[PDB]
């Protein structure tokens, strides 16, 4: 796929806003729960949490724009391989259709 022509500014944010609609009437079962920065509580997976974490870190300024875009390449990655392999049912597909959107990281 063609790397294109973007921003990492504009990558990481059409990635947050997904995440947040992915938020929804799931549960603790269905996921972990993370305070929002602006303070409002939503529901995510896991994994998504850890990439929210990822995105504190620019902010913090523990990591950079593209080291924390980095680090959620390598680790979506290693999520959309597990997704891959069998008992994949178990995931839901909104969440799987977010990890394709992150690895396949093409504004478009």
């Amino acid at each position: 796929s063609d790397e294109k022509i973007k921003t990492a500014h504009d990558l990481i944010d059409e990635i947050i806003q997904d995440v947040i609609q992915l938020d929804g009437k799931l549960g603790l079962l269905g996921g972990n729960t993370r305070q929002l920065e602006d303070g409002r509580v939503i529901n995510i997976p896991n994994g998504a949490a850890m990439i929210f974490d990822d995105y504190k870190k620019y902010k913090q300024g523990e990591l950079t724009a593209e080291s924390a875009l980095e680090s959620m390449i390598k680790i979506a990655k290693l999520s959309n391989q597990l997704n891959r392999h069998t008992f994949f049912n178990q995931r839901q597909p909104e969440t799987g259709q977010f990890y394709k959107k992150v690895a396949a990281i093409d504004l478009q």
